[PDB]
């Protein structure tokens, strides 16, 4: 709960940074920048968007290393402290 | 066993939702929608399919965050409670 | 050691199955089929190769679910029982 | 701390090897080779770059198996021994 709120905020800030960076330097629409940031940090990485500038490539290297750990921490916990109980609630007779 | 059955069903429902969504909004054939949903939530993300609409991009953001944890829970357990014993069975003299 | 040998063999068999399947049904050269099988099961998923047939898509769904757990088990252990000691050996004075 | 320094160096060496290999054999600019090496070993795998030669494909198979474990060890620890405390520091009243 308490830890869920922090990983939420931390994830949001990371995604906001990506949205701002890729819309500015890589010229993406904000929605596309957000979508790309999420697809990147979850490692889905479709490649429909990818950085074309050297600035964008270098940022992306750093963004991945800093952001993957945070994002998957949030995912794992969104799963552990928020969805694991809810599914159990729709279990017990 | 019991926990395997629940993660199976949960995964199936998630994949059904993706199949329905991407066949409707993104215009994929159902088999392609299913295939895309699986490739997305396992993070393989080939990019042969990817959402082209803003609706599809937003759903995909949410779908990834909600679904990755469930899918990899199932994978890890399909591995832990179903394939780890079976391989050991074809071991002991 | 003992467990390393089993995860090695298991991984090899999985990769052989993929190599055979994708070279036959998807028409890839064997080296390309092997490379694609590895890129798939490690979730790198560049998308330079991807299944074009419905048979290939369905197999790929199943291949991912069955194979990711095994492959990452091997990777994690190749890391835990084979490279973690070796790096420590080149540490202690 | 001590363990953070080792996983840092190990990661750097792995990324240097990839940078050298893909710039030489696959003809990438060094910055692109580095970027590609990172995108590969974190499994983001956009596919804007991918090996076109058989030498490059075989190396990439081996590079992934050897490098993913190391890279994600570093990521998880960059998260555990360097960012987990820092976020807690900006917490306690
Ligand atoms: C499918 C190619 C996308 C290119 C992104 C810049
Ligand atoms: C390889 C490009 C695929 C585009 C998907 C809409
Ligand atoms: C980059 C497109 C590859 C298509 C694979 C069939
Ligand atoms: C989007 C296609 C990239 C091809 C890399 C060699
Ligand atoms: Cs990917
Ligand atoms: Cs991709
Ligand atoms: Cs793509
Ligand atoms: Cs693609
Ligand atoms: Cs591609
Ligand atoms: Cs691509
Ligand atoms: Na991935």
């Amino acid at each position: 709960d308490k830890e869920f709120q922090v990983l939420f905020v931390l994830t949001i800030l990371t995604l906001i940074s990506g949205t701002i960076f890729y819309s500015t330097v890589e010229g993406l629409r904000p929605i596309d920048a957000l979508y790309f940031s999420v697809v990147t940090l979850t490692t889905v990485g479709y490649g429909d968007f990818s950085p074309q500038t050297d600035f964008g490539k270098i940022f992306t290297i750093l963004y991945i290393f800093i952001g993957i750990g945070l994002v998957f921490g949030f995912i794992h916990k969104l799963a552990v402290n928020v969805q694991l109980p809810s599914i159990l609630s729709n279990l017990v007779p």
